[PDB]
């Protein structure tokens, strides 16, 4: 309502990627924080061969992110609705997806950016402040259902926020490979599952995004997982890591922890920002 913005404030620099509903520019916006004269935006928009439907779909996300203020999720900063085409204005995540920063750290990367891999105490902070943002989530009734790097974005400061591979399946398309074996039985998807790929997205930050079972076909994946099989630690993983990857594949949903119970676990040894800006800390979780 009062997150419209005129489409005149927004400029448009380059392409960033494909979204669920079209292109996604970087661009700028005039004046839509106040205290900012110009703020780097994401500026979502949806093809033109989008459906009445689409479009009115494309805009009623945009509405549900209305209620979100989370430090560690992407947030909505404004919205044109009004004359097309519509936009869809984000923060700016500068460092791009979870999974293609990690490749970019590894030693062979072309695109290296001439600093060492993650240290435990950053894979400790964005193990942190993914959790921190899923228990926002988990606390709003959302269940995520396609946790992974791939969907994790990292800002300029390379902090980890919740954004916003698939085998055809009776309910949709399915990310397998992240998928706790109680949702490749019957296609339930719960926070506890949601628990489930948080840990193969630790796996992942501890692979440099390595591919999850590789070498295992889609078909097999589905039956090494649902037998009780679990990825194998990446070489030289911290061991604080290796825990939590093990409380997050418990067989039994039932075992594994919950996002706000990562987060306590991991709260003494965080950025002295961290109570600053998290839900955990917040009036919102006391």
């Amino acid at each position: 309502d009062e997150w419209e913005v005129s489409r005149e404030k927004i400029t448009l620099l380059r392409e960033l990627g494909q979204g669920s509903f079209g292109m996604v520019y970087e661009g700028n916006a005039r004046d839509i924080i106040k205290g900012e004269a110009e703020t780097r935006v994401a500026v979502k928009t949806v093809n033109e061969s989008a459906s009445l439907r689409e479009r009115i779909e494309f805009l009623n996300e945009a509405s549900v992110m209305k209620g979100f203020t989370c430090h560690h999720v992407v947030r909505l900063l404004g919205v044109v609705s009004k004359g097309q085409p519509t936009l869809v204005v984000m923060e700016l995540m500068a460092h791009g997806d979870l999974k293609s920063y990690l490749r970019s750290l590894r030693p062979e990367a072309e695109n290296n950016p001439g600093r060492p891999p993650p240290t435990l105490q950053e894979m400790i902070q964005m193990a942190a402040e993914i959790a921190d943002g899923m228990a926002y989530l988990n606390a709003k009734k959302f269940v995520h259902r396609d946790l992974a790097a791939r969907n994790c974005m990292v800002a300029h400061d390379f902090t980890v926020k919740i954004g916003d591979y698939y085998r055809k399946g009776g309910k949709g398309l399915l990310p397998v490979r992240w998928m706790a074996p109680e949702s490749l039985k019957d296609g339930v998807f719960t926070t506890s599952s949601d628990m489930w790929s948080f840990g193969v997205v630790l796996w992942e930050i501890t692979s440099l995004a390595e591919q999850p079972y590789q070498g295992l076909s889609n078909e097999q994946v589905l039956k090494f997982v649902m037998d009780g099989g679990y990825l194998d630690q990446p070489d030289n993983c911290p061991e604080r890591v290796t825990d939590l990857m093990r409380m997050c594949w418990q067989f039994n949903p039932k075992m594994r922890p919950t996002f706000l119970e990562i987060v306590n676990l991991l709260k003494d040894d965080l950025h002295p920002s961290f109570p600053e800006v998290s839900f955990f800390h917040s009036e919102e979780n006391k």
